[PDB]
């Protein structure tokens, strides 16, 4: 089916291959079979009732390209489906139940919900809006910020942040045994949630950092500001800390390693305010040495 503008049309059970050159201004639904649908210009935001799709890839293996921003809400369904979003994205956009790939090249400001099963989530710019992973192993790749709220949901979840969680922003892994890493700075709030978790932040901390229940280990690579809180959680904890150390730390209850490689011994017994900072940790090394308990060498970092 091919179109200039799209102003509606019916499509049907088959593996339709739908073809606009021009902008969707009505409902597209290609309803059941494994359907692509190819559009050069906008999803537009027709006028639908509330939570209403206005693109619908139905049931069945759909595979979706838009060239242009999306403005109307898409629901891929159903199945496996891939859907390529070259533009900015300001609706809502559902992938559904299924293992969905899903890439939005600008920025994502409405709210997106991977759904059940394992997705793919690469967003190009920030994600500005709610992003649910849901169930599921998925996988979140992040150009820019997040100023929204991320929540990774059950099982193991994977985020790469490029740049900053913004102080509005948060990322939450949740159950599961979960990976993060910021490239930029947290400025908002990170969850590791129940599960082993690793969390990395290569720039600096002024938020909060919780590892949540079980065994995990978070590493700050720049300064971590007085404001800053990190929390371990239960569990045996790592915190290694690459730079300098103003916030508050703690490794609660479990058996908790700090390494604080950008102090020496020398600092450290001259610095109170450090040593009292880092004194609920069971076992403390720092740069040159050994300062409490029985810390692993950390020979990595
Ligand atoms: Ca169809
Ligand atoms: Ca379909
Ligand atoms: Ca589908
Ligand atoms: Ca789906
Ligand atoms: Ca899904
Ligand atoms: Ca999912
Ligand atoms: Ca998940
Ligand atoms: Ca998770
Ligand atoms: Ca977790
Ligand atoms: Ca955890
Ligand atoms: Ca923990
Ligand atoms: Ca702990
Ligand atoms: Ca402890
Ligand atoms: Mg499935
Ligand atoms: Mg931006
Ligand atoms: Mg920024």
């Amino acid at each position: 089916h091919s179109f200039d503008h799209y102003i509606g049309s019916a499509f049907d059970a088959s593996n339709n291959n739908v073809a606009v050159t021009g902008n969707v201004s009505a409902t597209l639904n290609v309803l059941a079979g494994d359907d692509k649908v190819s559009i050069d210009g906008n999803v537009e935001d027709v006028l639908v009732a509330a939570n209403v799709a206005v693109l619908d890839m139905g049931t069945g293996n759909d595979q979706l390209y838009v060239a242009g921003d999306v403005l109307g809400k898409i629901d891929a369904g159903t199945g496996n489906d891939e859907i390529y979003i070259k533009g900015d994205v300001s609706a809502a956009v559902d992938a559904g139940t299924g293992n969905d790939e899903v890439y939005i090249g600008g920025n994502l400001s409405g709210d997106l919900d991977a759904g059940t099963d394992n997705d793919n989530i690469q967003i190009g710019g920030d994600v500005n809006a709610a992003l649910n992973a849901g169930t599921g192993n998925d996988n979140l790749i992040i150009g820019h910020d997040v100023s929204g709220i991320v929540n990774m949901g059950t099982d193991n979840d994977t985020v790469e942040v490029g740049r900053t969680i913004n102080a509005s922003g948060k990322v939450l892994l949740d159950t599961g045994d979960d990976s993060l890493l910021v490239s930029g700075d947290l400025f908002g709030e990170v969850d590791g949630g129940t599960g082993n978790d690793t969390i990395i932040i290569a720039g600096k901390v002024s938020g909060n950092i919780q590892g949540g229940t079980g065994n995990d280990i978070v590493r700050v690579q720049s300064q971590v500001w007085a404001e800053a809180n990190i929390s371990l959680g239960t569990g045996d904890d790592v915190l290694i800390v690459e730079h300098e150390l103003h916030g508050t730390v703690a490794g609660n209850e479990g058996d908790d390693s700090i390494y604080l490689k950008f102090y020496t011994k020398e600092q450290y017994n001259n610095n109170s305010d450090l040593r009292n900072r880092v004194a609920n940790f069971e076992h403390i090394r720092v740069s040159d040495g050994v300062v409490k308990g029985s810390p692993a060498d950390f020979a990595d970092y």
